[PDB]
């Protein structure tokens, strides 16, 4: 029953996931000025081209695109990291209104959306396995400006009027999220969580300096999707970010000067 309403959302999930005031939770603020340059962070190395896209799933959250993470197809390394992560699903957090939306802010600036790039240590076998760990998943976040139409985002729009519903499901075979990333791969980084329940403490986030643009109408599109199901009241899923928490004993990396 956890949500993003008045009734359910951000400030209500810690009666049932008591760490969502613990001491690594997600998304915060980075302060761009008090981020610490750590010559020691390595360039992200992302091997994409094996990519396999299975399906798109509209979850009552978010929509994920679903990779096969039964190989590594579609990996992170270098960066932070010191093992290789697969890819697993990517979703975004987006507003009601393009001067919100993204979970991540920089110097305390929201932006309209930002995509989430999940994936888990092989180490681990699992990704229900990895969520348990403090170094189980990598999440390459990407925020998202509204300008020109970002071209290879286009196809999860156009399939979005087929998942409308909590519980839909899609065909969503051959996608390239290359077509998702921004030129430049510098970063921030730091020690964090899930952003949604269960606000597990098992996230190395690494998020992107350079924004991705996308078109007015295509956040339009994203948010025309709904957080019922067929045949419940409709709900329009819009909102679906959880605000900055408390950085805490924490100090941002950047991977840049
Ligand atoms: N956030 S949480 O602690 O998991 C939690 C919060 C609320 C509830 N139940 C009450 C509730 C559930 C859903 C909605 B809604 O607008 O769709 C409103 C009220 C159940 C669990
Ligand atoms: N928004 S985010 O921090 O990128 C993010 C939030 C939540 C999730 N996964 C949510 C979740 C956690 C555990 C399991 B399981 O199989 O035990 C399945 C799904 C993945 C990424
Ligand atoms: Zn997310």
């Amino acid at each position: 029953h956890w949500g993003y309403g008045k009734h359910n959302g951000p400030e209500h999930w810690h009666k049932d996931f008591p760490i969502a005031k613990g001491e690594r939770q997600s998304p915060v603020d980075i302060d761009t000025h008090t981020a610490k340059y750590d010559p020691s962070l390595k360039p992200l190395s992302v091997s994409y081209d094996q990519a396999t896209s299975l399906r798109i799933l509209n979850n009552g959250h978010a929509f994920n695109v679903e990779f096969d993470d039964s190989q590594d197809k579609a990996v992170l390394k270098g960066g932070p990291l010191d093992g290789t992560y697969r890819l697993i699903q990517f979703h975004f957090h987006w507003g009601s209104l393009d001067g919100q939306g993204s979970e991540h802010t920089v110097d305390k600036k929201k932006y309209a959306a930002e995509l989430h790039l999940v994936h888990w240590n092989t180490k681990y076998g699992d990704f229900g396995k990895a969520v348990q760990q403090p170094d189980g998943l990598a999440v390459l976040g990407i925020f998202l400006k509204v300008g020109s139409a970002k071209p290879g985002l286009q196809k999860v729009v156009d399939v979005l009027d087929s998942i409308k519903t909590k519980g839909k499901s899609a065909d969503f075979t051959n996608f390239d999220p290359r077509g998702l990333l921004p030129e430049s791969l510098d970063y921030w980084t730091y020690p964090g969580s899930l952003t949604t329940p269960p606000l597990l403490e098992c996230v190395t986030w690494i998020v992107l300096k350079e924004p991705i643009s996308v078109s007015s109408e295509q956040v339009l599109k994203f948010r025309k999707l709904n957080f019922n199901g067929e045949g419940e009241p409709e709900e329009l899923m819009v909102d679906n970010w959880r605000p900055a928490q408390p950085l805490k004993n924490r100090q941002i990396k950047a991977s840049f000067k």
